């Protein structure tokens, strides 16, 4: 509350560390469905159904330009990529499987880097 703070967690490396995690997501072999925005002209249904499209390139641009206020807003966008993927793709599809795999990969890096 006012003049009453928990001890200050060192957040000075969060930016660099989120960048590293993102690099590792970018370079994973199953990243291909996620590297670029879904083409809303060429994919029937996407625009209407997925209210907040997100992809790794858009996360990278937001990261690089100080549009994440803290590491939680960064994780929210990464998770949004996978939540979108599950919303539109059957579990038993290459993309559906890609999304599950990438989510697992992300969540482990996240825990090991920060928790």
């Amino acid at each position: 509350s006012m003049s009453v703070k928990k001890p200050k967690r060192d957040d000075s490396k969060d930016l660099a560390l989120c960048s590293m995690i993102l690099t590792e997501m970018e370079t994973h072999e199953d990243a291909w469905p996620f590297l670029l925005p879904v083409n809303l002209k060429l994919v029937p249904g996407y625009k209407k159904v997925i209210k907040k499209p997100m992809d790794f390139s858009t996360i990278r641009e937001k990261l690089s330009s100080g549009q994440y206020p803290n590491l939680e807003t960064f994780a929210l966008d990464v998770r949004l990529v996978f939540d979108n993927c599950e919303t539109f793709n059957e579990d038993d599809s290459d993309i559906g499987r890609a999304g599950h795999n990438m989510r697992k990969y992300f969540e482990k890096k996240w825990t090991d880097t920060f928790k």
